[PDB]
């Protein structure tokens, strides 16, 4: 049976983390990573998460099934992030949240939805998106179109372009939109860019689906659903694919959600029952651990302000080496003008380095990024800040 | 886009769910469940799994994502676990485990995996079987085929049925088995029977599925992987779709694996390498808490030897009700023979009464059973076993 089987193409990053780990190199620098790391270099478990873990450990009384929506309490919380409290749309009971593995588990459970339930046929990404929304939704028989986004001259959204790529796009395709902190670029619509783009999407008959992974990263949790907030006035459907694995520091508990709106709450919850039976026919109910202490800390004053503070914490921090980082190729004599570094968004963004420069750099210097020229500037540090510029300036 | 679609059939057993727990009589037995119960009537927290979690709280310093596969000693401890210290198979690097959401998450694994990557069209499944196995192998596109499986006048394996309905399954077509403990039935092959279905199944050309979610509930852990072991030494190829949910316990924190295994290493990292992409393009990488307190117990003597212990206990229990319940039928004057139930292996057994004796047990004495007549023993106590009994003999 099995005989025959051809090889998955090798990951391009997991191949780099590998080679990573051998390098026997002392200076070495991985900005290739996709997690945040803290000025230590480590990737710790939240204060407010390990408070949540022990009252947890204190308070459970069994591991019982979820349902398969999961959590109450945290599909609420979920809702108040996405839309603020008071919104209409939670007022007219006309969103459902389904708890999900991860946002990338919302995203199948959007795919497999979409593919079995409407005449869904196609989605479009951004050039360039995260490598595996097409395998997600072509894993569920959607096609993935691209629509342009980047300006390499001017380092910003080239919005004409996105504009005119999604001519192309037809009545009943789904649109997908990162919600803040465009990965990889971090470049994101402007609040009158989300407002042109929700009355364009609801005028051409598209349905947006927002992959909202870094809420709180680009300037706050309120203002970085703003755009989303936007389309949400505008349409009466749309789905999100929310995470909470970057803004808790989550990432292996797996903790997501899938969220379904419609024009009423009749409609939604009727779609809804079929988005819950493609949960069951996949995991059939979500992971409790991540999720639990999600709601716990949310709905506790105490613990959502320390979370809180310690997400303002990350911002910042990223935001001071996107600083650090601009000022210290100027020190090092890169004489380009790296300025877009400071107004992007987030832990990542186009270097504007060659696959090549991305190349050397890893073979002659033991400085790792992705091939694309991506970096995670949360992957720098006051310590390691003039040795990598050093030598991105020799490779330039 | 979402106005037309229809309803999600109702799932008759969350509906029974929800009478049970609007109704309002005081002498109300569940025995629909589908989780171990204990004497109290409740779904603890192993205390095995409490010590290995609060050792995780004071050890964990990162929630950084696991590898597409999961925890590498959760796989190793789980490979000896099916195939037994020193096996060949795990001596010649013959498998792979990947952690999943799971054993359902293990299916649809599998189901993906054979589905984009291999002929296979068709999986015959007994009759009866559990129903999401059709939900999720459908998912993935394939078909589902039942096999006949129980006697009913003896209340046992109708051996000739089963090998006869299964002449119909062609080479390349998926056998699944469940390892031990059948569900709903209890009814398990004995090892000569597994032994003949090994020989049949290689010369048919057979891929067998296992589903294995309750090792260490009928007999013990090694017995119950026997017919497993009976098929491993007889075939190149097999996949095994196990869970932790139900012997620790673990039930909403999602922990289970999927096991594939080829004619050599070089055919099982190849094949694995797709079984890779298929989690990949679902929810990323597995859950990791409940993995690791299975790793954490199994990989340590003191936790492995408490835990062994509880499992050890739920099992006596559920055979003490089993007893219980055959005595205290007879006792209460059923007159019918009911010493199948003594037998029969696992949380559960069909009772023999019919869908309209369910409803009449339901609306007359608050006994709620699921209409297939199945019932789980772990459901029984000392103190609701008359009663329960009395109301059956009513119905009788």
């Amino acid at each position: 049976m099995f005989e025959n089987i051809t090889a998955a193409p090798a990951d391009p990053i997991l191949g780099l983390a590998d080679l990573f780990r051998a390098d026997e190199r002392p200076g070495k620098i991985n900005l290739g990573i996709g997690v945040y790391k803290d000025e230590t270099g480590k990737t710790p478990v939240l204060t407010s998460v390990k408070k949540a873990e022990q009252y947890l450990l204190e308070n459970e009384t069994t591991k019982n099934y979820l349902g398969i929506d999961g959590i109450p309490e945290f599909g609420r919380c979920t809702q108040e992030l996405l839309f603020g409290k008071g919104s209409a749309l939670i007022n007219d009971k006309r969103a459902r949240t389904a708890q999900t593995p991860g946002g990338t588990g919302a995203l199948r459970v959007a795919a497999d939805f979409l593919a079995k339930n409407t005449s869904v046929k196609r989605v479009w990404v951004s050039n360039p998106s995260w490598p595996n929304h097409k395998s997600v939704f072509n894993s569920a028989g959607l096609e993935v179109r691209e629509y342009a986004y980047y300006d390499a001259e001017n380092h910003t959204l080239d919005f004409d372009a996105l504009i005119n790529s999604l001519n192309e796009a037809q009545a009943g395709d789904v649109v997908l939109f990162h919600g803040c902190c465009h990965n990889p670029t971090g470049i994101d619509p402007t609040l009158e860019q989300w407002q042109t783009l929700a009355q364009l999407s609801v005028e051409k008959g598209w349905l947006p689906l927002f992959d909202f992974a870094y809420q709180g990263f680009a300037r706050g949790l309120e203002e970085d659903a703003e755009g989303l907030r936007a389309f949400a006035a505008m349409h009466k459907e749309l789905i999100v694919a929310s995470s909470y694995s970057k803004n808790f520091g989550l990432y292996n508990e797996r903790v997501g959600a899938c969220t379904l709106v419609a024009a009423d709450s009749e409609t939604v919850d009727r779609a809804f029952s079929q988005m819950k039976a493609a949960i069951r026919a996949n995991y059939s109910n979500p992971p409790a651990h991540g999720a639990s202490v999600v709601a716990t800390i949310l709905s506790n004053d105490a613990l959502r302000a320390i979370w809180e503070q310690e997400l303002t914490d990350m911002r910042q921090r990223i935001q001071r080496m996107r600083q650090l980082f601009v000022n210290t190729l100027q020190e090092k004599g890169a004489n380009r003008d790296f300025s877009f570094i400071i107004k992007q968004n987030g832990m990542f963004s186009f270097s504007g380095l060659t696959k090549e420069q991305v190349l050397r750099l890893r073979e002659e210097f033991g400085v790792y990024a992705v091939a694309s020229g991506r970096v995670n500037v949360a992957g720098m540090t006051p310590d390691n800040m003039a040795p990598l510029c050093e030598a991105i300036v020799a490779v330039l």
